[PDB]
């Protein structure tokens, strides 16, 4: 049959893992209906999930999908995430050097500065309470990626409104309106860099496209700007929030990290394994019918790799539901796997490591200001993210 995820209510949004684990027990592939009404396939189980992410039979070119793209969706579709070789190879080569570890390490001073200033403005609240989402989890990633690509400061507020319509559309028409508004603005921002001799990443991409349209088309230029700004911000925002929630709702681990701050990098890794921002990888389409343990997914269907279930598979991560910052986290799929492995992983780790360190080093007696049952999770089956994260200190 077809399992409707919308009928499971907020209980699925708050804790989807028992539902995924129930499906993994009976097989790897399952037809489900998303809470928004889409019939997709769910791929569960760590071994199957890791394999499907790197399987060329599961394509990312929407030309291989039977699902139609709206005009607004198609306008931002020409990006590396929604591509197979050789288009994916060509597009990622354009910006790969900008996101290496050695190049991202050069941003560490500025990242620390952005974090230090946001922590200051948070600690200036008189009642000693704040929403960590609004005060640090959102401002930090959007500021870093905006300075890298050259988005003016007055333009960054509308990006939260737009991605708020992506992750949680009050009505599907609002997400479409946000996509057209973003597509129009990005085209205006691209045009504004032309001939201005800017040295930001978008200015370099505009010049690259103007010099040789075959290396980077104007649609691919728009798509590149789109994917770099959206895929960077949203996931990093939720990683900071999901991870601080994990530390504050597991006080023994917070104390262990406070005792030995060399476990910081391992704690962030387990943050990604325990409550990674990506619940399911982006849409994949089989170019031919694929047989998964007697279950045959037809060509062109929408396949969702449930990364969250892969991280709760006990044969790969023993005691999966335990948040252990000393755990062996090697081989998690939080950043994906294969040719589409997150190009922003070094930058995201740098942002998360500095943010978590600054919060703990500056604010002892930091605490969650609500009960874990009071937190609200977004009903998006693709995103594991909170509406807010109330905290208090001193
Ligand atoms: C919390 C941190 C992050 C997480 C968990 C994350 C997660 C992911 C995942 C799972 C994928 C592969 C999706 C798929 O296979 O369906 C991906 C791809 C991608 N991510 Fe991220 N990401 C993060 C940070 C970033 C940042 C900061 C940037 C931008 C600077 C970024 C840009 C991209 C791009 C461009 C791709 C497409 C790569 C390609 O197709 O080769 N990500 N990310
Ligand atoms: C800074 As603009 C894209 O509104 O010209």
């Amino acid at each position: 049959p077809v399992l409707d995820l919308g009928a499971l209510g907020q209980d699925f949004a708050a804790d989807p893992y028992p539902t995924y684990a129930r499906l993994r027990a009976e097989g790897p592939a399952h037809r489900v209906r998303t809470p928004e009404g889409d019939e997709v396939w769910l791929v569960v189980g760590y071994d199957r999930a890791r394999a499907v992410l790197a399987d060329p039979r599961f394509s990312k070119d929407w030309r291989n999908s039977t699902t139609p793209l709206t005009e607004a969706e198609a306008a931002l579709n020409h990006n590396m995430l929604e591509s197979d070789p050789p288009r994916h190879t060509r597009l990622r080569k354009l910006v790969a050097r900008e996101f290496t570890m050695r190049r991202v390490e050069l941003l560490r001073p500025r990242v620390q500065e952005i974090v230090d200033g946001l922590v200051d403005a948070m600690l200036a609240a008189p009642d000693g309470r704040a929403d960590l989402m609004e005060s640090l989890a959102w401002p930090l990633p959007i500021t870093v990626i905006s300075e890298l690509l050259g988005v003016p400061e007055p333009d960054r507020a509308a990006f939260r409104v737009w991605t708020d319509a992506f992750v949680f559309p009050d009505d599907p028409a609002q997400a479409q309106t946000a996509m057209a508004e973003m597509s129009g603005y990005l085209s205006r921002l691209i045009d504004s860099k032309r001939g201005q001799d800017g040295e930001d990443l978008l200015s370099a991409l505009v010049r690259t496209s103007d010099e040789d349209g075959s290396r980077l088309t104007s649609e691919e230029l728009l798509g590149m700007a789109f994917i770099l700004l959206v895929a960077g911000h949203e996931t990093t925002v939720n990683l900071i929030a999901n991870g601080m929630y994990a530390l504050l709702s597991h006080p023994d681990q917070l104390a262990a990290l406070r005792a030995d701050m060399t476990l910081l990098d391992g704690a962030v890794e387990e943050m990604l394994r325990y409550e990674g921002p990506v619940e399911s990888a982006t849409y994949r389409f089989p170019v031919e019918p694929v047989d998964l343990d007697g279950t045959v997914i037809p060509a062109g269907d929408t396949v969702l790799v449930v990364l969250a279930d892969a991280h709760r598979t006990p044969e790969r991560f023993p005691d999966p539901h335990r948040f252990d910052i000393r755990r062996d986290t090697a081989g998690h799929l939080a950043f994906g796997h294969g040719i589409h492995f997150c190009i922003g992983a070094p930058l995201a780790r740098l942002e998360a490591r500095i943010a978590v360190r600054a919060l703990l080093e500056r604010c002892p007696d930091l605490a969650l200001d609500v009960s874990p049952g009071e937190l609200v999770w977004y009903p998006n089956p693709m995103i594991r993210g909170l509406k807010a994260l109330p905290i208090r200190w001193r």
